[PDB]
């Protein structure tokens, strides 16, 4: 299936400020979509903001505002900061659009027509900060703003109550077997792997079935009507899941409007998401509730939901005297350095820790003494004396076994960048840099330039070839760099991207470098 290539992250609550968690899961999303761009594919990235919900209009009503007013104006400082964070994400869905909330209604009244959705009760635990249902085995003691001893979520340590409420009820239970059936079929479709087993364990236990609907007035009227039953509204998580198929299925302009929903998804070529990124604490809506709705409505399923950690900073929890502002963090060391940092320094496994300290040391040590070192010298007056790409004589086999590494890269990266796993993809590009820089060292072209001019043409144009496939396949992680890289190695546009310039040889001897004018990434103080 030739296909737009179609990639999300969660839509973010909008009852606080945007912060380094979406901003992490959004940058993730956005790196897998330059990547596929790069590759030379359609690609449709797409994030957003989940609107409605008791959640929302409880920190409206803090604010002492309108939940209309109060969503808005949250929405618009997500904006702001993924404007700021210069991504390249193709659409921001918003919970509360019009043609959103007509997909939700479609969807709910397939699901009813199918016979998944019957009224029922829940009696149980819930926690409002997660919109979350929780067995009695998933709650503890604990304490709340007051001090008081209350329930909490063994999850998430929020405070949970207990609701009785007639409810419209999905059939969740009656989903188990195919979606077993999905997991074992499809193994790598739920990553990282532990993840995947600890879904695959869940649901091997038995599923319930899922409240989908809640009266009115518990949601203090901010959410979505159920279809033929004004006194229910659509449970926050079924809207909020259903934006990948809303975003499916609308038309946007140059500006980034949306202009036209479509009637069927197929017309638009990206439905279902190629890649879900989310974090790990909403892996159950996900790989459980999202693809038993898809099931019961015979829409096709996700082909990979991503699940990464949380972050913290200087080793503790990120108001409680431990900020981190990744936007101010940008401002100090460079989006692009900020960037790297936070896909290099933890996998999708790990729950990252930051510090102006090993972010220092990563920008020094591997953007400025491995990358930036390089391209200076390879680029630089004293050893490329004519300021172009050097036609190459006779290969030595030392020569041969880095040109063999330079011509590995891109399979390699490609499979790490597909699982997805981008901190895996980073270390195989800075594994060829070192080795690039080892070979430089051995070889001191320096020195060739006045004792063997034709042994360092071979050289020169290795190392240059070296850094355009390495830069080229960094290009999603260093967006605005890998510009300036190429311009000072004068790599023409048209080879900047497409999976044919991933071959070794690609720009031809007699490519004029770009003028100099200078530091690609200067290095901090420790
Ligand atoms: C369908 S993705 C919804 C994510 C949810 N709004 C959250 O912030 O956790």
């Amino acid at each position: 299936v030739e296909k737009v290539f179609f990639v999300t992250s969660p839509i973010y609550y909008v009852n606080a400020a945007p912060h380094i968690g979406h901003v992490y899961s959004t940058l993730i999303t956005d790196v897998i979509g330059r990547y596929h761009r790069v590759k030379g594919e359609r690609v449709f990235a797409l994030t957003g903001t989940d609107e409605h919900g008791q959640k929302v209009a409880e920190a409206a009503k803090q604010k002492q505002v309108s939940p209309y007013d109060f969503t808005t104006a949250v929405a618009g400082e997500f904006k702001k900061c993924f404007e700021q964070m210069d991504y390249s994400i193709d659409y921001f869905i918003r919970t509360t659009n019009e043609q959103h909330k007509a997909v939700v209604k479609e969807l709910w009244t397939k699901l009813e027509q199918k016979g998944d959705i019957y009224l029922g009760r829940y009696e149980g635990w819930y926690s409002i900060s997660d919109e979350s249902f929780l067995t009695p085995q998933n709650i503890t003691d604990g304490v709340d703003k007051d001090g008081n001893p209350c329930k909490v979520s063994l999850e998430s340590g929020h405070v949970v109550t207990w609701v009785s409420e007639e409810n419209y009820m999905f059939r969740l239970s009656a989903f188990r077997e195919r979606l077993l059936e999905w997991y074992h079929a499809n193994p790598g479709c739920i990553v990282p792997e532990f993840r995947r087993r600890e879904v695959i364990r869940a649901v091997e236990k038995g599923l319930p079935d899922l409240s989908v609907s809640r009266a009115r007035a518990t949601l203090h009227n901010w959410a979505i009507p159920v279809p033929g039953n004004p006194d229910h509204c659509v449970y926050v998580w079924l809207d909020a899941l259903t934006n990948y198929l809303t975003g499916s299925r609308l038309r946007v302009d140059e500006s980034g409007k949306e202009v036209s929903l479509v009637d069927d998804f197929n017309e638009l070529e990206r439905f279902p998401a190629d890649v879900h990124v989310i974090g790990k604490d909403i892996l159950k809506f996900h790989a459980i509730y999202w693809p038993a709705f898809l099931l019961s409505a015979g829409l096709p399923l996700p082909k990979k939901i991503v699940a990464h950690g949380w972050w913290t900073k200087d080793r503790k929890k990120i108001s409680l005297g431990n900020v981190f502002d990744p936007v101010e963090k940008a401002e100090e060391f460079g989006y692009d350095a900020l960037k790297y940092f936070l896909l290099r320094e933890s996998g999708f496994s790990d729950d990252g820790d930051y510090s102006d300290k090993n972010m220092i040391a990563r920008l020094n040590g591997e953007l400025a003494d491995t990358l930036g070192n390089l391209v200076m010298r390879c680029t630089s007056a004293k050893i490329n004396v004519n300021g172009e790409w050097p036609s190459p004589a006779a290969y030595t086999e030392e020569d041969e076994s880095l040109i063999q590494l330079i011509k590995d890269l891109p399979g390699t990266a490609d499979h790490y960048y597909l699982i997805p796993d981008i901190q895996k993809a980073i270390i195989a590009v800075f594994d060829v840099l070192r080795a690039i820089n080892a070979y430089v060292t051995d070889m001191a072209p320096w020195k060739l330039v006045k004792t063997d001019p034709e042994r360092l043409r071979t050289v020169l144009y290795i190392t240059l070839e070296g850094v355009r496939v390495t830069t080229l396949l960094l290009s999603p992680i260093l967006p605005r760099k890998s510009v300036v890289i190429f311009d000072m190695l004068g790599v023409p546009e048209v080879h900047r991207k497409g999976i044919e310039n991933f071959e070794f040889g690609a720009v031809p001897p007699g490519t004029r470098l770009g003028p100099a004018v200078e530091v690609l990434f200067s290095k901090r103080s420790t």
